[PDB]
């Protein structure tokens, strides 16, 4: 039963009052008794939801529409889409997420017999594909009367411009209803087609496979699904009158978790609206923030929310700090705001600083049960805006919500505007992710997230601070030249 | 009454002997409860004289003559030639 005295307590590592982040200590390793794959990343987001791998994409312009929240669902994460657009924009993009799934086709183009052949080539060179299907009323939803694809318009010359060219119903091969993607890899098999339309018994339209994306299919098992088996889906709102309105949008296109978006949530103004939301949406989860004390905290938690986030002014691309003197290191932040929340069985969100795995371990380690990313997932091909180049490298625009640039769109700037090199995909690039987490967790002696925060709060997990020479130490030193 | 304590008080920061400066520590956030254009901005420059801002010019060749004190008065703060 001997286990030596040897590092400190997360309770005494914060109990000198400097003002730690991450970079400032390091976690003692433990004692491996397991593989790295056997550790469970499973993270409570809110009262309510469980996901499956603690990690979420920030709502910002910059990072989280529709596809980055599909890929983060998928991932075994979640996604909250940012809210610095239209109400109806935001309600489409949360409905794209909520109507997705596998294999199939979401928000099919499609034309009637009265379209011309133009039609097609147009679709075609706004969108980049030429299998669209023919409906009676040009809509969906509605009868299917043929399919026209680019072998249906190939060999037309320029002076034809014909209406629809169309193969008809009765040379078809279509599914009934709805199917498994196994019936339908066997019709797509044995019939050598490139689309599979799905009907109802009237023969309306329903949905559409396309080959090229059923050929794509891989195992999603961290899915990250509501009950009815869709992808769940989070929205960001602000706490004014307008924000009302936006939050029926949302919840009437299925949103299953809502985050007030603030730099300090402690205010009447969100208060009011959690109230508010707890009052005519019952079934809504609710996430306020961003606080950093436990008094704050404490507001919130008294206003009946279900999770906290948790940052202000470590943002990589904020300077409210500098401009307002106000906000806390994250490592302090994260470790007092989620000690006090868990004697409310509240989860909070560790949000902002985060740049490597190692900070991810240790934000898991101080009590936060999922964490956010803005600037680690910006720049993946599923993150908003379009690539460019300079200084001979790919680049994407990464912004702060309080910039001049995201908010004109008297006033002062409380962030900052620059370029994030290209980083691939998230479904490549959070596996490397859930990877390091895991032997993080494997080296610290936890078979779980959940196991490590019960190991620091017992004091069996010990912790060490660093002076400014162990963080170089820590790094690479020594070398005349060294590879990424 | 709760209100639950985190932080350090301004004595307890300021106990330790260390030499601070203004980039050594922050403020904590507190409770909003008016908006920003609310906030009363006014000064004393000495035991009578008042200001309705806290801003003052240096006393230097390269900053304040009648010009700088003129604008400095008109915005609410002082300067000294
Ligand atoms: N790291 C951070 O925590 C941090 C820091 C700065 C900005 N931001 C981000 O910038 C964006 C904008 O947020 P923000 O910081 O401007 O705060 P905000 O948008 O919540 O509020 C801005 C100002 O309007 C006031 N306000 C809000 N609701 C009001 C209401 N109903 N009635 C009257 N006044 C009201 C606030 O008190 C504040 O003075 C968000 O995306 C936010 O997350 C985040
Ligand atoms: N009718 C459609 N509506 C919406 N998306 C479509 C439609 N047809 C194809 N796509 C999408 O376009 C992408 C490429 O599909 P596909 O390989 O089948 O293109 P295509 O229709 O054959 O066009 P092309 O002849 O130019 O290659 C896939 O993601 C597919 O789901
Ligand atoms: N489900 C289907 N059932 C029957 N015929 C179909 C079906 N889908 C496409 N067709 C027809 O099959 C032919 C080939 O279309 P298909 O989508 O398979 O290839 P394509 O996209 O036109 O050609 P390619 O892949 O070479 O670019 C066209 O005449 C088209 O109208
Ligand atoms: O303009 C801004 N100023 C301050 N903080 C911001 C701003 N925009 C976003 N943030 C915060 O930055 C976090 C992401 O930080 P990052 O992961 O370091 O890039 C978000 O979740 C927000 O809390």
């Amino acid at each position: 039963g001997y286990v030596p005295e040897d590092g400190l307590t997360a309770q005494q590592l914060f109990a000198s009052a400097d003002g730690l982040t991450y970079n400032d200590f390091l976690i003692l390793p433990g004692f491996i008794d397991f593989i790295a794959d056997e550790v469970d990343l499973t993270s409570a987001l809110t009262r309510k939801i469980t996901l499956k791998t603690p990690l979420i994409s920030s709502p910002m312009d910059t990072v989280t529409e529709a596809d980055m929240a599909i890929a983060m669902a998928l991932m075994g994460g979640i996604g909250f889409i940012h809210h610095n657009c239209t109400p109806e924009f935001q309600a489409n993009e949360v409905r794209k997420v909520k109507k997705f799934e596998q294999g199939f086709i979401t928000d099919p183009v499609v034309l009637s017999p009265s379209h011309t052949v133009g039609d097609v080539l147009e679709a075609k060179m706004r969108h980049g594909f030429s299998g669209i299907p023919i409906t009676e009323t040009g809509t969906m939803g509605s009868k299917l009367v043929g399919i026209v694809t680019s072998r249906d318009i190939d060999f037309l010359a320029e002076k034809d411009h014909t209406t629809l060219v169309m193969t008809p119903r009765i040379e078809l091969v279509v599914a009934p209803a709805g199917v498994t993607l196994k019936e339908a890899n066997e019709i797509l098999q044995r019939s050598k087609k490139g689309k599979l339309p799905i009907v109802n018994d009237c023969d309306e339209l329903v949905a559409i496979i396309a080959r090229t994306d059923l050929k794509k299919n891989r195992d999603y098992p961290l899915a990250s699904k509501d009950s009815q088996k869709q992808l769940l889906c989070g929205a960001a709102v602000g706490t004014r009158e307008d924000d009302k309105y936006r939050l029926d949008l949302l919840t009437q296109a299925g949103v299953d978790v809502i985050v007030l978006d603030s730099s300090q949530g402690n205010s009447v103004y969100q208060i009011a609206m959690v109230h508010y939301i707890k009052q005519k949406y019952p079934h809504l989860q609710v996430i306020g923030g961003n606080v950093v004390t436990a008094a704050q905290a404490k507001n919130l938690i008294d206003a009946g929310v279900d999770g906290l986030r948790v940052g202000m002014g470590c943002g990589s691309i904020c300077i409210t700090q500098e401009v307002m003197a106000c906000g806390r290191p994250q490592g302090t932040a994260v470790y007092k705001v989620a000690e006090y929340a868990r004697r409310f069985g509240v989860p909070i969100i560790a949000d902002g600083g985060i740049q490597t795995v190692g900070h991810v371990v240790k934000a898991l380690a101080l009590g936060a049960s999922t964490v956010m990313m803005g600037s680690l997932l910006a720049a993946t091909t599923e993150a908003p805006g379009e690539y460019f180049f300079s200084d001979g490298v790919r680049l994407k625009k990464y912004r702060g919500m309080g910039s001049l640039d995201a908010m004109e769109k008297v006033k002062i700037a409380q962030g900052v505007s620059g370029s994030i090199q290209d980083k691939g995909s998230i479904q490549k690039f959070v596996p490397y992710l859930i990877a390091g987490i895991q032997h993080g967790c494997q080296d610290i002696g936890a078979r779980s997230l959940s196991v490590l925060r019960s190991m620091m709060y017992s004091g069996e997990l010990k912790f060490e601070k660093r002076t400014m020479s162990a963080q170089i130490e820590g790094g690479v030193h020594g070398l005349h030249s060294y590879t990424f």
